[PDB]
DNA sequence: CGGCGGTACTG
DNA sequence: CAGTAC
DNA sequence: GCCG
């Protein structure tokens, strides 16, 4: 299936070193680069056919063939020698890096040196706190038993609330890296101050132990972020993330929360392409003009009752949740 | 060359 | 606003 | 990094 494998794992190494450096935009090119790599249908054989290859140019072409004719890649021994301490730092939730520069300049280079001397904040304390066990993958089954919990907790304050998995679950993968699970009921109402409860009920099973982004103050409330842990022996603590979403947006909702984030992006840079605009809230017929420049036109949302609606409007035939790794790529079937 | 998704918290 | 996250 |  991965015909330039050999290659592709090299370019990844070098592109998770721009990527903990922060230079994002060259770690963009290089994710994209590497998953038409991985697409192809056969062992790129030439410069040229690289070149051919969208989202490989003269650059990506000459260290391809550098790895093909020569076997191994000179670049990755220039890395700079902070990256796997980046690495380390920004794989911390909470700190990204910016945050994993500054640690880095005042000389720590362990989680001992953040644990012992660094200032975090409280979000990065619980990151740090939880780093191996928000590091593992979870089993498919542990999140499936995660959402159940939680589906649970809300049909018993209305039986009638919609709750499902999304994310790598809901794109049918064997491990997740945390649970995302969407609320919704369908009479356009009821899921209207859900969470108050909801994260009451579930603290008091014990079930949610620390909290990361959730704004309770706020009665309107959209998001959870948060930590939590299923019950009996030996458990990890696994990253939990709920969203509350009116029915009228489920469908934008849905997509969005399973993603991917990179089939996000490319759907939403589609959506401009076309005089458009795709958030988690809505597809908008919506449009710039600023007298001499641009700016806000808000303008409209265009009811999508399924994500079907949402791909036909886009000119997309539907995708099927486990082929939305990439936009780009198309599977046959 | 400039743009590269669009949005929600926290501090 | 900058940073970080989804 | 690549693309229009
Ligand atoms: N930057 C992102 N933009 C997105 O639109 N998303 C969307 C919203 S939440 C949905 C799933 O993303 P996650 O980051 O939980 O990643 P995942 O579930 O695909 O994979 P994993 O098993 O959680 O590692 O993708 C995520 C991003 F990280
Ligand atoms: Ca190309
Ligand atoms: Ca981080
Ligand atoms: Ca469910
Ligand atoms: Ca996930
Ligand atoms: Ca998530
Ligand atoms: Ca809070
Ligand atoms: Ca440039």
């Amino acid at each position: 299936t991965n015909h330039n494998l050999h290659i592709t794992e090299k370019l990844e190494v070098l592109a998770k070193a721009y990527s903990v450096q922060g230079d994002k935009w060259r770690a963009l090119g290089y994710a994209k680069a590497i998953n038409a790599l991985k697409s192809f249908h056969k062992p790129v054989t030439s410069y040229q056919e690289a070149c051919s290859i969208p989202g490989i140019g003269k650059r990506m072409a000459e260290k391809i063939i550098e790895i093909l004719e020569s076997g191994h890649l000179r670049k990755l021994d220039h890395i700079s020698e902070s990256v796997p301490v980046l690495e380390l730092f920004s794989n911390i939730w909470g700190a990204g890096t910016k945050t994993a520069q500054m640690w880095y300049q005042q000389g720590f280079r362990s989680l001992e040196d953040i644990r012992s001397q660094a200032s975090l904040t409280t979000q990065q304390a619980i990151g740090l706190k939880h780093y191996s066990d928000f590091l593992e993958r979870m089993p498919r089954e542990e999140a499936t038993e995660i959402e159940q919990t939680v589906q649970k907790a809300a049909q018993a304050f209305n039986s009638g609330l919609l709750c499902v998995a999304c994310g790598s679950y809901r794109r049918g993968k064997a491990t997740c890296g945390d649970v995302d699970v969407l609320i919704t009921h369908p009479d356009g109402r009821s899921h209207r101050g859900i969470f108050s409860r909801l994260l009451d009920s579930l603290r008091q099973e014990g079930f949610l132990t620390d909290d990361l982004v959730s704004q309770e103050e706020n009665g309107q409330q959209q998001k959870y972020l948060g930590v939590c842990r299923l019950p009996g022996p030996g458990r990890r603590h696994r990253r939990l993330d709920i969203i509350v979403v009116p029915y009228s947006e489920f469908a934008c909702a849905l997509l969005y929360f399973t993603g991917s984030a990179h089939f996000n992006r490319s759907m939403r840079a589609l959506a401009k392409t076309k005089g458009m605009s795709l958030s988690e809230h809505a597809l908008s017929t919506a449009v710039v003009r600023n007298t001499h420049g641009c700016k806000v036109g808000p303008g409209r949302v265009l009811p999508t009752p399924t994500e079907k609606d949402v791909f036909r409007l886009l000119g997309l035939p539907y995708r099927e949740p486990a082929e939305r790794d990439w936009l780009e790529h198309h599977h046959h079937h």
